[PDB]
């Protein structure tokens, strides 16, 4: 069904849409700037409208790696490194890998949201794998090693899988499998309802990023409304937007994402092809 493909395309393109939109106001304190509603580009990097950042770049790298050779963390890092060296915590991980050959180069200080911003591709291709959560943890470990970042990635992997399978918003927010689970205290507070309150800003800390995305998803009645709530929190807006985009994209579907946002999106067609290829792979 196109209905099923629509969810996978939505999750992938939603990630990029959130990255591009949020990038326009990243670094700005909440409530100090005009409400973001359109793909105008700009931000600290004077981005053209619809242009995303490293969040989506890493997602693309992971997607190509998966389609090229299944789950291969070594290949993932080869691609990240190559992407990194072609341009001018993660950089430390990439250099660690370059020097030692260890693909799981993340350290305990890496509690950032990097693993969350690029996740979608993994779930699209390995949605039905019995070890999906373990694969997600390994995919996070390549650049981040903090307990809360690894667990936050597992929670997002579960969320995406369930959304792709048609689980209702209430079930996704209930996070039943994680209730009472032995998680890092910060993440436990999120799973137990910390996300119902509006964040003071878009957090860069993994648990906080997930909480901000869940909050926007909980309050937004559709993809667009939730996306605007997410990015207007300011702070790490491109990444909070990217995480929200993945969840909301999988939940609402590509057809629910504002057409003008998709038409302005850089490499829209390339991503749609990748998303479809990954989905075919999961079957
Ligand atoms: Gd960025
Ligand atoms: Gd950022």
């Amino acid at each position: 069904l196109k209905e099923r493909q629509d969810r996978r395309l939505g999750a992938f393109l939603g990630l990029a849409v959130g990255d591009a939109l949020g990038a326009q106001v990243e670094g700005l304190p909440k409530g100090t700037f005009p409400e973001v509603r359109e793909m105008k580009g700009g931000g600290p990097h004077r981005l053209p409208p619809g242009f995303w950042t490293d969040d989506t770049s890493q997602a693309l790298c992971l997607a190509e790696s998966l389609l090229q050779r299944g789950f291969d963390p070594k290949d993932q890092m080869d691609r990240y490194l190559r992407w990194y060296r072609e341009g001018y915590a993660t950089r430390r991980a990439l250099e660690r890998y370059a020097a030692t050959g260890d693909p799981y180069a993340g350290d305990e200080a890496g509690a950032g949201n990097g693993p969350l911003m690029r996740l979608a591709p993994l779930v699209l291709a390995y949605e039905n794998h019995p070890d999906l959560l373990s694969l997600a943890r390994r995919a996070a470990r390549t650049t981040h090693g903090a307990r809360e970042a690894l667990e936050a990635t597992e929670v997002l992997a579960w969320l995406l899988r369930e959304a792709l399978r048609g689980a209702p918003k209430e079930a996704l927010l209930a996070l039943e499998p994680f209730r009472g689970a032995d998680l890092h205290p910060a993440l436990r507070r999120v799973v137990e309802g910390g996300f119902w309150e509006a964040p003071e800003e878009g957090p860069g800390y993994a648990p906080g990023t997930l909480a901000a995305a869940l909050w926007a998803f909980a309050r937004g009645r559709d993809f667009e409304e939730g996306m605007r709530l997410a990015v207007n929190l300011g702070g790490d807006a491109d990444t909070v937007g990217a995480v929200y985009g993945q969840l909301a994209g999988a939940y609402y579907g590509l057809g629910a994402i504002p057409g003008r946002w998709l038409r302005a999106l850089h490499l829209r067609e390339e991503m749609e092809a990748l998303a479809l290829a990954l989905y075919r792979m999961s079957m």
